[PDB]
């Protein structure tokens, strides 16, 4: 029996096959010795003591802000921030570390951008039981887990306020770097770039790029409707569209992800960052009346990397996090520190952010409601009520809380049955390990989980221990924080991969982060001073209701 | 006129056009402020005041061997290499910066691989003289230019002993991550990776190493001959070999550089490299019987890459130096700096590494004399003599004098003469440029380059302005060190490329510098303990004299 299968060494340190039976840890850094990693040194044992709970701190977070007011408006706020940004950041190996083929260091996961990358080695093959050591020999049925406990039956908002304006910028951005790639299997990713590079706007490869682009002024090919700006259609730019058998090209609209034609609301964004590139061509020339197209094109894409990054930390993540404390977008923050400027995503990341409990069972636009049969294929909805009024129906329309269980609508509670089959492939190691791989203590049962008995009891049953939960059902169904959108695992876990992400960018590094690089003041003020509000009413006719939260 | 064709900005400043005719500096953490970045800092102004010459620092590290030795063997000698290994990496952008189709940061340069990276945006091409704003309005011949300054008519041994066992371990070491691309031109290259990655034995790409690999022991393919190990044939190897039509298939080895059956030398290292593979191969098993092909492989090939790493740090840029102080190859030197584990070749280090006056007028190997003619395509004598016999006789001829001018052979002259072509392509800046770029003053005139007067005088007559000489020209006519092998500038600007390339290797980051990496504490001293001598001994017969220096 593989004694790796036990995993036993902690905090971080590295379990290695020896001889025909034995195994080491390679407790290198971890800040612990012993067989296991687990004798302390000192300043580890410290820290760990005089550390507060994920829980405490977050009440810290979400309370008193009267003196959050008074912190958020000094240097205090600066500390804080680039506290949060490099305690979570080391959480995140870098250079990255293994893949599904290779659960160690080798040239070949480090130079092959095909793969997602992995926190966790997998489960190894020949352990006792799917899980390693613990549970039943089989895992419970994917589909019967997912009604038991995935499936919606009454919608339950998100306590948060969170929106749809918010829900369809999640999908949104994060398909520009989870993109699994159905040819080469599970563990592949077509979204090479691993992070905010913008390749859902102008592709994941040169030739799509050089076909949406019109090649003059730096920008982006478009068509008018209604006197409105919307993207060309594919016959116009002949890019690779997944729209169903029997849409004609000249119906289909051609974005730079190929899957967002199949929802209104993806497509909405896909025109606001549009019409947003095309309008920081016009500021760049008129600026630099001698630059070229192709300098106004990489220009304006770097400024957009930059609004991206900049929205996402201080309104996204902001309204995720609920925290008095005010998040703040400033490379300079890590200026000092010792931080690698590369991202890599992780196949945890991926499975994490299948956030699908945020779709309602219907979509509401004005008086008219709309059913996902309605809504889902609708190639004409976006023209026929433009921008604006689909932005302010979005963001008047809550969003379902994510954690908690039992809340993804039927229509497609489908994807996270595959995310759990998916996760057995890539023989994801148990819940309780991530648990403990990010910081925290494993739970010791799964009353302990869920903060209630019935559905406790039935896990238990299925399962048999706790120790054989995995990664997502983990995930889905832990306790929430009182009036949260979800539980701490969410967080704990989420927030080193997305911060890490964001930040990891090159356009953040010291060498990047210039006036010159945006093209002047003009461009690095655009990023600078972005905004969710500015992103849509810059470009529409008149100015909704535009927020990540309900009015 | 382009006002930036007057290079403006200086210390680093970037110069960027605004308005039909305006330009701006960006001098954005240059430690220089004013329109041209000139305007030093109390601090700037303390370091490059306070600073000694290049020619001042290179004196105390070639004298004084009895106060080096004590210093050695004291912490001070981290302290220095330290030292050498910050300052000489902060002159290398990274994240990487321009290249041949961006004078300015994009997302494009950062991502697409395929370009080398360029240290200096090119001259623009709306110049009034191809150098900038100097020289004439044609550029002096390159094939005169070459025959008159750079060809051999006496062979000029290295002062310093340096010998042709060097010479080929540079030839092949460098063409591990220099590789132009015929198809795409030059400012383009087949070496992905771009470093250390050893793929001139694994191959550039994963189809030609699975070619390569035998798929058992984690070793690579090889055959049998006269009882000694050599790299297989195309036969066995289907993989593209460079090989003049003609030659069949059963007689061209197959390893990994297409480019290597064209020197005895080349496919030397290329058999010494494959059998310590193998044998890194068989340690590592015994090691860890449980291991499969993949691990053994991908393993050993993480250890050879830290014996190379060792090997050139300790051995072969100690040799060159000439310095007292006991270079070291230690990672961890970096790990309480922010240092970026990260390289992109630059095409003016390609242009740099054309060190071809190393080369000899023949090839002595015992009492025979091997002329051009019956070494350069030869496909026998590496088996005849074996690698000892070769392996001696190359550590026994001197190689030539890079620096001074007029040291390089008729027979390879014409590689000189398309290098000044393919600089005026890529539109290199001018070489005083590059010095200042590099921490150097300019040179004055074509008489302090050259410390003489008639080339400088012939010099002076053809490109006209010392600000016109152009970067390959100004590197091998540039006056050397007492009695050194090269001048300052090709220390002071190669060094740089050469360090980051080194340590910006993610095998010499926190994360992947463990004995867990390296298969555990043997495989890790293998690479701690790493040399020359071990590298051909500890895989050949016989243990011949082993040297980069002569004997
Ligand atoms: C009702 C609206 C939505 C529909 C119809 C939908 C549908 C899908 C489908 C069909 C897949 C691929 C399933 C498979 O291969 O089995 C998928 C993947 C995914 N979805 Fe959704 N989704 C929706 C909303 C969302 C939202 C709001 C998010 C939150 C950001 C989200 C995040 C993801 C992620 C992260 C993936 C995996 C991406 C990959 O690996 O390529 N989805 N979704
Ligand atoms: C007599 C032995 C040698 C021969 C016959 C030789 C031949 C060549 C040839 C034919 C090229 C390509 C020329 C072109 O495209 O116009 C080349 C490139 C080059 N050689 Fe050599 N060379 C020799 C020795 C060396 C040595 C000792 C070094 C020092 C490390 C060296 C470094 C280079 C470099 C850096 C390049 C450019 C690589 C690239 O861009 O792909 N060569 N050599
Ligand atoms: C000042 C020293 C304080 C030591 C208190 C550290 C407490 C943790 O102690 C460690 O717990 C592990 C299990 O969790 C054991 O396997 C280790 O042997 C034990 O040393
Ligand atoms: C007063 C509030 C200060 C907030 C700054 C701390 C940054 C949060 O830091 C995070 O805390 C978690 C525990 O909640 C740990 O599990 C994470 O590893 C750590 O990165
Ligand atoms: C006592 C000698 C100590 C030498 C260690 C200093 C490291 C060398 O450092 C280098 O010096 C050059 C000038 O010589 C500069 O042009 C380079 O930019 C700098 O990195
Ligand atoms: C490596 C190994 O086999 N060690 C075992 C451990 O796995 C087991 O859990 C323990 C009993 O509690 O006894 C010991
Ligand atoms: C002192 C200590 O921690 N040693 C443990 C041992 O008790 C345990 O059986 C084994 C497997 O988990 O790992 C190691
Ligand atoms: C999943 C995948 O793409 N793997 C491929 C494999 O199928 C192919 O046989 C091999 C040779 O090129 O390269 C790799
Ligand atoms: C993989 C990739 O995108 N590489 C591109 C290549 O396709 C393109 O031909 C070249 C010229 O722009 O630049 C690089
Ligand atoms: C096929 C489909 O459902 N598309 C709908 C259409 O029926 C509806 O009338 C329109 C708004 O009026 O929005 C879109
Ligand atoms: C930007 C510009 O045109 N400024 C010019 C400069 O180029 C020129 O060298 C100088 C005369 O010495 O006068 C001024
Ligand atoms: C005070 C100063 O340095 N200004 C210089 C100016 O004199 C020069 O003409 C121009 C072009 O080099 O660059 C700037
Ligand atoms: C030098 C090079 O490879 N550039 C290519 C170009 O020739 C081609 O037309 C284009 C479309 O794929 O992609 C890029
Ligand atoms: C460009 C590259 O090398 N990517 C490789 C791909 O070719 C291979 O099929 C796959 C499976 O090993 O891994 C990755
Ligand atoms: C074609 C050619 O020149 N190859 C030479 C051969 O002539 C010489 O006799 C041998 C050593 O004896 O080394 C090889
Ligand atoms: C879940 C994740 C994708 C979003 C998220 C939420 C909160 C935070 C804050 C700054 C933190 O570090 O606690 C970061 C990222
Ligand atoms: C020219 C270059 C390719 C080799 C080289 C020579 C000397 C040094 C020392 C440590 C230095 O920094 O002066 C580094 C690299």
């Amino acid at each position: 029996v593989n004694p790796c299968c036990y995993y036993p060494c902690q905090h971080q340190g590295i379990c290695v096959r020896f001889g025909l039976d034995r195994y080491q840890c390679d407790c290198t850094r971890t800040g612990y010795s012993g067989p296991n990693c687990t004798i302390p040194e000192i300043w580890t044992w410290l820290r760990t003591t005089l550390r507060p709970s994920p829980s405490f701190i977050h009440f810290l977070l979400t309370h008193g802000r009267w003196l959050w007011d008074f912190v958020n408006a000094t240097f205090i706020r600066d500390t804080l921030m680039r506290l949060v940004l490099t305690v979570r950041s080391n959480l995140i190996p870098s250079p990255p570390t293994y893949n599904i083929a290779h659960d160690y260091i080798s040239w070949e996961s480090f130079s092959n951008v095909s793969y997602y990358t992995r926190i966790l080695p997998s489960v190894p093959r020949d352990c006792p039981t799917p899980m390693g050591t613990k549970g039943k020999k089989q895992l419970p049925d994917a589909e019967f887990l997912s009604r038991r406990f995935l499936l919606r039956r009454k919608f339950i908002p998100d306590p948060q306020g969170t929106n749809l304006m918010f829900a369809f910028f999640a999908q949104h951005f994060t398909h520009q770097f989870f993109k699994t790639s159905g040819k080469m299997g599970p563990g592949f990713t077509k979204a090479l770039g691993h992070g905010v590079d913008l390749g859902h706007i102008y592709g994941d490869n040169l030739e799509r790029q050089y076909q949406l682009r019109l090649f003059k002024d730096g920008k982006l090919k478009y068509q008018m409707l209604n006197g409105e700006v919307y993207p060309p259609s594919v016959e116009e730019a002949p890019v690779l569209m997944h729209y169903p058998r029997g849409i004609p090209p000249q119906s289909q609209m051609a974005v730079g992800q190929e899957v967002f034609g199949l929802l209104p609301g993806l497509m909405l964004y896909a025109t606001i960052w549009l019409r947003e590139h095309n309008r920081v061509c016009d500021l760049l020339k008129a600026e630099h009346p001698t630059w070229g197209d192709e300098q106004l094109f990489q220009t304006a894409r770097l400024i957009l990397i930059g609004e991206t990054i900049k929205i996402v930390i201080e309104e996204y993540v902001q309204q995720l996090s609920g925290y008095f404390l005010q998040l703040k977008f400033d490379p300079e923050l890590l200026f000092g520190a010792q931080f690698q400027y590369r991202n890599r995503i992780a196949m945890e990341f991926n499975q994490l952010y299948h956030w699908h409990p945020l779709m309602p069972d219907s979509f509401r636009v004005g008086p008219q409601d709309y059913s996902y049969e309605q809504f889902l294929f609708n190639t004409s909805m976006l023209v026929d009520y433009g921008v604006e009024a689909l932005v302010d129906a979005f963001s008047r329309q809550p969003a379902g809380r994510i954690g908690g269980g039992r809340n993804i609508d039927h229509h497609i509670l489908h994807v996270a049955v595959d995310v759990i089959k998916e996760s057995r492939v890539l023989r994801l190691q148990p819940f309780n390990e991530y648990r403990k791989r990010f910081g925290m203590k494993p739970y010791t049962s799964f009353q302990e989980l869920t903060g209630e008995k019935e559905m406790a009891a039935e896990l238990e049953e299925l399962y048999g221990d706790i120790d054989a939960l995995e990664f997502y059902p983990g995930l889905l169904l832990e306790k929430c924080h009182p009036n949260s959108i979800f539980g701490e695992s969410m967080i704990e876990m989420g927030a080193p991969f997305s911060l890490k992400g964001l930040l990891g960018n090159p356009i953040c590094s010291p060498e990047y982060w210039k006036a010159s690089t945006f093209g002047g003041e003009v461009g690095f003020n655009l990023v600078k001073t972005a905004t969710l509000k500015k992103l849509v009413c810059l470009n529409t006719k008149t100015c909704p209701y535009v927020s990540f939260h309900v009015p």
